[PDB]
């Protein structure tokens, strides 16, 4: 059931490294990203998936330092999970369907943040399904030019998210919903 | 598999009205967006459901008047469909977070947008699941004002894109995906 996998998916902050497959998880990442619709099948979303020695160093040694220098003028919550998966968006390619076709070029942006998004949660479901919690955080763009630096990225890739998963540690936290009334009109 | 139901999503043009369950349509459009994840759990997501005589309206009566008018200075595909989904985001509960939240004013908006992609790739998955085509369109924000006044809609609700549905009448075409090694990068 696709809703149950949609209600499967949760903000899980307690996450461990207890992960059984990390082939699987990978490849899982890669699926849900390509089978994710983009406008104009453009595709402009970009992953870094890091883990081990890359998940301690992206946030031991980028996002701390970035933050206290960042505040001056606990993040091992994040660092005992299993990984993180950086999501960008291209804009080279935003770019240059902006010169293509001209007519559309503010809609491409916007569709791309829309894609991010997409990619996002795609993601994060399928994690869910292999029984693995999830977290998305947003450090950019802070963090933009240490992470770039570090894993040699193109200038093009914009970063829009971290993802932040690994085994589930702790049960979801409570979640209220609005009235359908406030939220959906139907009419014949 | 979570995997396949994103597969099975595609986009169909040609659509039908060979619709079985109406109600079991509306109750999955509904927890589709239910289900789907918004920054601070804002759910700023809106939509209005269209069926019926409305749907003929919307094509016949607001789109096709204002493109030709819009042109000046064929939609049949579309109206034939079951019916058209109309999403919108609250701009209302966005400037109350950015007032809120001040540190993060520049947020709420692009959070929001992601959440537009997010509930409508999840309601679109949803109905292909249930057997139903569906293509998303953008004719926003051309039609925008008629739309608000023909279904007395709030001026803080911004038209963001249109998913058409109905029966698959034909398959969804060719398509193709970019090299993994373009896109995915693995750091250990
Ligand atoms: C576009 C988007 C941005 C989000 N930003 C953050 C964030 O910066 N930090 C965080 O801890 N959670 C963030 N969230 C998580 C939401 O607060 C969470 O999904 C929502 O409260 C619903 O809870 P659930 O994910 O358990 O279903 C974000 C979610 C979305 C869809
Ligand atoms: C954010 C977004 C905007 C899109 N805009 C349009 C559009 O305006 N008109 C249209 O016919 N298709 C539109 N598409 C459909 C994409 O072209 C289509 O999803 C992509 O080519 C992949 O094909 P698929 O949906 O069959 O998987 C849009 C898709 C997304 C995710
Ligand atoms: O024709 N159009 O306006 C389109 C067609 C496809 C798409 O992905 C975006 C816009
Ligand atoms: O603390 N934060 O920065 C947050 C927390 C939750 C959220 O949905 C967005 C931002």
């Amino acid at each position: 059931s696709f809703i149950k996998s949609l209600e499967n998916r949760r903000t899980i902050y307690a996450l461990g490294r207890n992960v059984q497959d990390e082939e699987k998880v990978i490849e899982t990442i890669k699926e849900a990203v390509r089978f994710s619709p983009t406008a104009f099948n453009s595709q402009t979303g970009r992953l870094l998936i890091l883990t081990g020695d890359a998940q301690d160093k992206l946030w031991d040694e980028i996002v701390a330092p970035e933050l206290k220098a960042a505040m001056e003028a606990k993040l091992d919550g994040f660092k005992a999970a299993f990984g993180t998966i950086l999501f960008f968006e291209d804009q080279a390619v935003v770019k240059n369907l902006q010169e293509q076709f001209a007519l559309y070029a503010d809609n491409f942006p916007v569709w791309s943040e829309q894609g991010s998004g997409i990619i996002s949660v795609n993601v994060w479901t399928a994690l869910a399904e292999l029984g693995l919690g999830a977290n998305l955080q947003h450090y950019n763009p802070l963090i933009d030019e240490a992470v770039a630096k570090e894993w040699n990225l193109p200038e093009s890739w914009k970063l829009r998210g971290q993802l932040v998963f690994g085994s589930i540690e702790a049960p979801a936290g409570e979640k209220t919903f609005m009235d359908d009334a406030d939220r959906f009109i139907v009419a014949k």
